[PDB]
């Protein structure tokens, strides 16, 4: 009865968040971004696409600005073509069992080697490009380039490290044991611009669970995410494991969903795209060796709901950072603001105060900054004509800001505006701006006011409530379960941190696959169950038939 | 929560549960039950009326059911989630008690009216009911509330001045779960597994199971299951699928049948995907072409009775079931001359009379009708002969014996596509071309559910272990393709065979519920400014 498939036992592994630094006065870290960004000043990147170790160049140039500077091409780069993009598909494939055969402890080893290049001689380079390309500031690089990647690395591994501890029940005569197989296939991950750890965690996390990658990073920020994709080369990945290829948006679309091999993707970005890969792909079903697996993290119109017994310092200083840090690009950013009456003249007061002290201003030059541009022309573009709608909306008010001036970056002012209308389109609709509008509520309608926030807009993301009051509290909480999947109690709807709080949320917002928590790689692993039987079977019959 | 699985009863003359079971059996011998539509509390007829009959004598109309019509179908999503905000806010461990007492109710007293139920409504002997309507459901009850309960422990890490917390939301909306004829426990797990996790459901039951799923709806209620959790609503199917497919509070379709109508109803939803509050989720468990591959090596014995059981139990309904063998020439005198003796024996025939049977009619009369074009073509084609059986009868119930062929090709369409009926075809090869059969058995189909090795040598194991990684979901090395036990084989496979999330094992449940994280901050939050901007 000697088992012919021996299985190994499983380890484990000890990971911590990775500590956010301070980024003091004549403190290592400081000194050595200050020399990145010097570094990256007056530099252009040519950024080849990459499949297998071919650095590839089309004639499709494409330029990544600085947002505040624009006319500072931070990177060349290109388009891959469509032969290009299938090219890619067909030497993943080719590299795919191999990878997928590899133990996932020797695979978690690549990103573990990653995330501690980041962490120390790499920090300051994914800072910096991350700062002159995406428009970040210290601490917003901080936090994404370095602590949110970093995390994404490490406790994905440990997730996927112990999830093969995770074991079938065995009764005699035989042994059960399941194998995390990646997906038969190939994966497309396509990363948003806002955040450079989003894309790494797109691209990563699949690869991680022994799936191919065609990794289409966003063109905005397309200096930082090249950086991590060869750090992951140097730690190990590797050839067409991760294919590095920007291309055209619906081009990439059109290609990835027409291959036979497609069975994943990974997105993150607007709505409107998703649908449209959902679409594609419920067309193209027939071709499909295997159903695909959509995952996609989308939008949100957040909220701030305060009630009377709210702390007014933590509502104020909590909604500035939520509504304007990073100019509220963030798919988590506070951008609706609900205040009862009785702290309107408080809140209103001290907001319009700290408001007039917020310095908008270049990142690099000056730490002083507490947000700079906004991303692109196009982002521009529509925040503008946003503050426009309120300046002519008979509902709408501006309370402060109002300014933006694209001569030298994409600058925009941090905007206050209050509603008198709780339905106005600008209470509904996300801009992804620096843009925050208040409706005032009676206090005497709390209760009616909770089901306004909960079904004035199609998102489901974030959201806090700010209270002292417990049984208000936990009436909110209830009320507003389906309204956010990141819920925050006297804190700010931003800022989720790995393995702290899982990120995601439903209604229009996404898949909610929780990206930041330990169930996010089972939806890049399709598992086989293996049964070996130790002892002969007997007869056909049964002994009842007798 | 502790958790094991059902005892297997071994059903021997004089015991408690084969008195019971027969008993049972005369209960409903010339019954037919009169099933209505269940929407909350009430029972609703429509004029759509419908029969189930019993697949052995298909005289005997064991239910009188209707079709939910779109009208009935819109109150019962309206009615259901008018209830879901409620059982969604109910402590876990509470759902999990309705399904745990379900659970008791169908091991002990309620044994054999699902049993027999399932035998003269489905067609299956007492072994295959058994397995089926207690052991399998039983066990979806018990071990889904242990992974439910155990889900709740998964929680974040909480750094002081703030505490993290994961509540495990139910989808918001309702979940239409779309049952087949050949698992009683399948549509209790379809409709149960999401009622668990907090959602609603509308529960499409399969017309030819009708009496066995209302027997478990009902079990359910009485286990304290509130009204408007599960809707009970027979229907046409693509009245159904339109209906639900339709309603913008759509946030799930759990479906177990073909992969023409799952890949439809896919199709539905992304048309309509601009009308739904959220982006509903499919998962799919779908049909398969599987494989009994034997190495030279092999225990004989092992291979005929295990292929035998495989491919003709239940009548071959089985997604699992095996209908491609593959021999070399070296044991084939063996393997053919004992899989043809014995096939001489296998008794086909009424289960409730005679214990005898091995298996009995198959379901219905398009199954039998599909079945009959399968044995015609086995007939016409220069590359197949039936060896044994070929015979089938529709006189009394829809009665096909037990039918073995042999291909001399490999790729013949009927060692490719799914019959869902007692057909086993064998493709004999030469022993030193067994590397090139094991790539074939990989590439001929396009499906990936089930698959078995019969072989003695570990090398040969590990090597058609590794080959045949994504042939088959679940992958058995001397032993039957059919038969996964809960918590044991969790069961699903990919390629064609459906979207695998492993109904059965602790992941399943995740499918059906949408995490939210809550983060409470016990301290004020300061400046909005930074340290390093001074
Ligand atoms: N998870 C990030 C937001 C990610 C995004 O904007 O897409 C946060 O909590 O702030
Ligand atoms: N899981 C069952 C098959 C279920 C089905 O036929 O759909 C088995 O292993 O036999």
């Amino acid at each position: 009865g000697s088992h012919m498939l021996r299985w190994k036992h499983t380890s484990s592994l000890k990971v911590a968040n990775e500590p956010i630094l301070a980024f003091s006065q004549g403190s290592p870290e400081r000194d050595a971004l200050q020399k990145a960004l010097k570094d990256l000043k007056g530099q252009t990147e040519a950024i080849p696409c990459v499949v297998g170790d071919e650095e590839v160049w089309t004639s499709d140039i494409q330029y990544q600005l600085s947002p505040f500077n624009h006319a500072h091409k931070v990177a060349k780069f290109c388009y891959a073509d469509k032969a290009l993009l299938n090219r890619a598909i067909d030497a993943a494939l080719a590299a795919r069992k191999e990878w997928d055969l590899k133990p996932m402890a020797d695979r978690a080893q690549v990103f573990l080697k990653a995330a501690d290049m980041l962490s120390g001689p790499r920090r300051a380079e994914v800072l910096a490009k991350t700062m002159v390309g995406q428009g970040k500031t210290v601490i917003q690089a901080e936090i994404d380039a370095a602590a949110e990647l970093i995390d994404f690395f490490r406790f994905n591994a440990k997730f996927a490290v112990e999830l093969e501890g995770e074991q079938p029940i065995s009764v005699p005569p035989s042994t059960n044991h399941t194998v995390y197989r990646g997906l038969e296939g190939f994966v497309a991950a396509i990363s948003p611009f806002n955040f450079t750890a989003i894309g790494g965690n797109l691209a990563g996390a699949p690869a991680l669970m022994g799936n191919v990658v065609l990794w289409k990073p966003s063109d905005t920020a397309m200096l930082a995410s090249y950086a991590v994709y060869r750090i992951l080369r140097e730690a190990g990945l590797p050839p067409n494991i991760i294919q590095f290829v920007p291309a055209d948006g619906p081009t990439f679309g059109d290609t990835v969903t027409s291959s036979e091999h497609l069975c994943g993707i990974n997105f993150t970005g607007s709505v409107p795209t998703f649908k449209h890969l959902w679409r594609q792909v419920a067309q193209n079903l027939d071709r499909f060796r295997t159903f695909p697996r959509l995952a996609g993290e989308c939008g949100g119109k957040n909220f701030h709901f305060v009630h009377s017994s709210a702390d007014v310092d933590s509502v104020v200083s909590g909604t500035l950072r939520s509504a304007f840090e990073y100019g509220g690009q963030k798919c988590s950013a506070c951008s609706r603001l609900y205040v009862p009456k009785s702290l309107w003249p408080q809140i209103k007061g001290r907001l319009l105060e700290e408001h007039s002290r917020i310095k908008v201003g270049d990142p690099a030059e000056d730490f002083g900054t507490f947000f700079s541009a906004v991303i692109d022309a196009k982002a521009f573009a529509r925040i503008k004509k946003w503050l426009e709608h309120a300046r002519s909306s008979p509902s709408l008010s501006i309370l402060a800001g109002g300014q933006c001036n694209e001569s030298v970056g994409y600058y925009v002012e941090p905007c206050i505006i209050e509603s008198k209308d709780p339905q106005e389109p600008i209470m509904k609709e996300e801009i992804f701006g620096p843009v925050l509008t208040v409706y005032v509520y009676p206090d005497d309608k709390y209760r009616e006011t909770l089901k306004l926030v909960d079904s004035t807009t199609s998102y489901g993301l974030t959201g806090a409530v700010f209270a002292q009051d417990k049984a208000i509290v936990q009436e909110a909480t209830r009320m507003l379960r389906n309204a956010a999947g990141n819920f925050y109690i006297n804190d700010k709807s931003t800022g989720s941190v790995v393995g702290q709080q899982p990120f995601g949320g439903a209604r229009a917002s996404g898949t909610n696959d929780k990206p930041g928590g330990p169930h996010y790689i089972l939806r890049w692993t399709s598992p086989q169950v293996i049964k070996e039987t130790h002892k002969p079977l007997g007869d056909w019959r049964y002994s009842y038939m007798q």
